C-alpha cells in the first residue's frame, strides 16, 4: 500500500504532466496522495495563471464576513457576521491596517503558535465564497474556471443527466481568517490555487480516520452533536493541533504559498488559516473513485448548512432514501 502513514505529498509535475487534469490526479492516488486527505502541487516553473494581478482592486466583496469566535483557545466555535460590502482595494487596504495586519514574526512556527495563542481575542473579515474566477481565458492548463464538471462525471460514471452547474469562486483572506473543520458538499475533492499574498496554513486528517475527528467534536460540541448528526457541515468548529494531540487524533499539517495548488480528496477533514493578505480560488470537482463517497456522505437536515442548488441533484440520484429528508431542510 502506497503512504501507508498518510503524509501530505508534494508534486513537482513537468509542464508535460500538467497537460492533463484528469491523468495527474490519478497518477498522485497511484502513489498513495490521497491517504493523506491533502496533497500540494508546484506548478510547472513555466506555468502562469494569468500574466498580472495589477487589476483585480474593482472585485467587489458583496458580503464580507467578521468571524467572532467563542471558547477556549484551542476549542472554539466562530460565527460569521455581514459587513457592507467593499472593493478588493478596500479589503487589501483594511488587512494592512494596525488593526488586522500579520504580526511581527519569525517563521511559519512561530506565527501559528500567535494564532492558536491570540485567534479566539480577534474577528478579522473574510471575502468568501465570492463566484468568479482569476485565471486568464487562455490559461489551457490547470484552469479551476475550465474543469469537467460534477454533474458531467456523473453523467459519464452512472449514465444519469442531471441538472446543476460547477464553478469556481474565490476567497480574499487576512491575517487569522479561518476555515473550521469540514470536509467538502457530498465528501467532494476540491482543488485551490492561492493566486497571491501571504500564506495558508492547512491542517487534515486522513480519510481513514475521519470517524476519529468527529468523535472527538462531538465530545467537544456537545450541545451541537445534539442539534444535528453532521454539525460539522456548519463549518463553524476549530479545533487546535494541541488538542488534536491530546486526543491521540492522527492529522498533518503544511503550509500553502503563493502560486501552489492544494488538492482536497474525499472525507478529507481539513481545517486552517490565512498568515496575511491573500486571494484563492478554489472549485469542488470529482472523479469515478469519489462515486462511493458521495453515496455514503453525511448530511446536514437539521437545516444550519443550507446549500446549493446543484447539491440537489447530487442528494437526489446518489442518496435516494435521504432526499425527502435532507430538502425538508434545505425548504
Ligand atoms: O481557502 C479556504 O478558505 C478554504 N478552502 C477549502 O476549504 C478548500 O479549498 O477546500
Ligand atoms: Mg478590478
Ligand atoms: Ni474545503
Ligand atoms: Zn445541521
Amino acid at each position: 500500500a502506497q503512504n501507508p502513514n498518510c503524509n501530505i505529498m508534494i508534486f513537482h509535475p513537468t509542464k508535460e504532466e500538467f497537460n492533463d487534469f484528469d491523468k495527474y490526479i490519478a497518477y498522485m492516488e497511484s502513489q498513495g496522495a490521497h491517504r493523506a486527505g491533502l496533497a500540494k502541487i508546484i506548478p510547472p516553473k513555466e506555468w502562469k495563471a494569468r500574466e498580472t494581478y495589477d487589476n483585480i482592486s474593482e472585485i467587489l466583496i458583496a458580503t464580507p464576513l467578521q468571524q467572532v469566535a467563542s471558547g477556549r483557545a484551542g476549542v472554539f466555535t466562530q460565527y460569521h457576521k455581514k459587513k457592507k460590502a467593499m472593493t478588493v482595494g478596500e479589503y487589501r487596504h483594511l488587512a494592512n491596517s494596525k488593526k488586522y495586519q500579520t504580526p511581527p514574526h519569525q517563521n511559519f512556527e512561530d506565527l501559528e503558535r500567535k494564532y492558536w495563542k491570540n485567534r479566539i481575542y480577534n474577528s478579522p473579515i473574510y471575502g468568501a465564497d465570492i463566484s468568479g474566477s482569476l485565471f486568464d481565458e487562455n490559461t489551457k492548463q490547470w484552469n479551476l474556471g475550465h474543469l469537467g464538471t460534477i454533474q458531467d462525471l456523473l453523467e459519464k460514471e452512472c449514465g444519469v443527466v442531471i441538472e446543476g452547474v460547477n464553478t469556481p469562486y474565490l476567497y480574499f483572506g487576512m491575517w487569522k481568517t479561518t476555515f473550521a473543520w469540514h470536509t467538502e458538499d457530498m465528501d467532494l475533492y476540491s482543488i485551490n490555487y492561492l493566486h497571491l499574498g501571504e500564506p495558508k496554513t492547512w491542517y487534515v486528517v486522513p480519510p481513514e480516520h475521519g470517524q476519529r475527528l468527529e468523535r472527538l467534536a462531538r465530545e467537544l460540541f456537545p450541545g451541537s452533536s445534539r442539534g444535528c448528526g453532521a454539525f460539522l457541515r456548519h463549518k463553524v468548529a476549530l479545533i487546535s493541533p494541541t488538542v488534536l494531540k491530546e486526543n491521540g487524533i492522527p492529522f498533518n499539517r503544511i503550509t500553502q504559498e503563493a502560486g501552489e495548488f492544494m488538492v482536497t480528496f474525499p472525507y478529507g477533514y481539513h481545517a486552517g488559516f490565512n498568515h496575511g493578505f491573500n486571494c484563492a480560488e478554489a472549485i469542488n470537482f470529482a472523479t469515478p473513485r469519489w462515486i462511493d463517497y458521495g453515496k455514503m456522505a453525511s448530511q446536514c437536515s437539521c437545516g444550519e448548512a443550507r446549500v446549493t442548488f446543484s447539491m440537489d441533484a447530487f442528494v437526489r440520484i446518489l442518496q435516494p432514501e435521504r432526499y425527502d429528508l435532507w430538502k425538508r431542510g434545505q425548504d
